[PDB]
């Protein structure tokens, strides 16, 4: 390559692995939001929510890849697994799932920044602190908050508390 | 001093003491505003209202402040104490707290308004009855007023409450 | 907690202490601000460049808390200690403490960006970078180029200097 | 009268003798303002300065005899003295006499609010309170104010800092 400089073989295939982690992510939010637009469920500020957060995976792959070009190493995809249940359960089923992915997403990223601190890979350090890791730690906040919401109006009313958290916290 | 005019120490003493009461009501307000924005209280309408007067304390100490030095007096700080929890309850117990610190404002400042009478000290009475107590007046009936409906939609359905009241009452 | 991740009890507790930190130099400017409001000292360029000082630290502790939240730790107050001096002397003698005081906070800074650097944090490394370590550079850079400034018009007409540098330098 | 109600002859007597004070200031200022406009003093922001405080003591003398007339009161006026001096001496001779000037205006405002206290007057209480005391307290501190920083300008260098003072300070 004639402008690789400074980028290791292990952080360009574990930005591979990541890529294929974001893009597995987009899919799992994709089946997310698709099951929350059956007829039989019916919450479309839930599909909203996933549906936006499928989008924002497939732009952090996109980032990744242009990063990869960027600094010389060559992407390569694989296989991406299908997500890992058909149906979804409650509003806090899906939530719980969804902050179990965020956090291994979350660890994917801190160890490859820790691998690029190991490599004295300054600009992949930059990067991910810049464009990942606060993106992350503000989405499983934001999780968080919605999880602790959904399980105070759970009571034993549970379809009324389902309803009222898609209709005044989800966006429709 | 070259401006003092009709303006007691014992006057003088109990504005500093008045300071000291309201950035202790601030540092209070501020712990009441951050727990309930933790990840597992996640209450944003009750944040904010806490918050907001958070700033309407640190606001009055500082007129007090001003007020002080227009008069030839002299501001002299203390040692603020902690509030008087770590943890805030529900918005129930948090509103009950608010209305007893508000309380005992207003007992401090119709303390101070009394002695500035005795004092034969108008401009103090008339800055007291012009920028703090209809203030207070106004704040405790508006926490009274949310004390009832928070009260109201306790039930035997108390989470659901709690969300209903923040989402439909307070401002997100 | 639901959403804390790599975040340590060193690093929670010593977010809390610069917390402390924090609220103290905003209490120790609102406490310069005032003395130059005096009538007896009269700089208000003076008294609004503290003034302005003590609303950023309060943002500072603000920003700290909201990241302690987001990281998914507590927010723990402690009492707060008054300023250091009733009266701060002339513009020099308080630019001085302002210096002293700006490289304690920034000592405090670096203390913690090294502390999760040992934690291999590199969320907590990145929020210091991006909105502390910066603006603290560039306020004690402003304070020196004030105290040379100051130094320079001493001569031997101390109040012409200090009157010129409020009127000629400073904001009113 | 067709009109007076709870207003005391004492009352009616102590506004007059008031309106007498004020006009008797608005006439010591016009003097003070012309001393600052002679060619061999030549201080255009002192004249200013004291020009507006005679228009501002005229305007509380017609707000006075507004008042007496509203409570049914009947405005007698008085033989109005020249001003204690021909010549003026210094800015800083000029802003001595002024909040002396200004203490006795201030504590005949006080006598006045402390007899109709005395003789249950609030309406007259009120009056002062809203458009009087805090007007003086106010003034006071700017006087108090700027004589400290005249004082601060006068070192060994009188005629530099006059001059100084006039341009940096006062309005021109
Ligand atoms: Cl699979
Ligand atoms: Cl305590
Ligand atoms: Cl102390
Ligand atoms: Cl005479």
């Amino acid at each position: 390559s004639q402008i690789r400089q400074n980028y290791s073989t292990e952080v360009e295939a574990a930005v591979n692995r990541l890529v294929n982690l974001y893009l597995r992510a987009s899919y799992t939010y994709l089946s997310l939001g698709f099951y929350f637009d059956r007829d039989d469920v019916a919450l479309e500020g839930v599909c909203h929510f996933f549906h936006e957060l499928a989008h924002e995976k497939h732009e952090g792959a996109h980032r990744l890849l242009k990063m990869q070009n960027q600094r010389g190493g060559r992407a390569l995809f694989q296989d991406l697994q299908k997500p890992s249940q058909d149906e979804w359960g409650t509003t806090l089923d899906a939530m719980k799932a969804a902050i179990v992915l965020e956090k291994s997403l979350n660890q994917a990223l801190l160890d490859l920044h820790a691998l690029g601190s190991a490599q004295a890979d300054p600009h992949l350090c930059d990067f991910l602190e810049s464009h990942f890791l606060d993106e992350e730690v503000k989405l499983i906040k934001k999780m968080g908050d919605h999880l602790t919401n959904i399980q105070r109006l759970v009571g034993s009313q549970a379809g009324l508390g389902e309803y009222l958290f898609e209709r005044l916290t989800l966006k429709h």
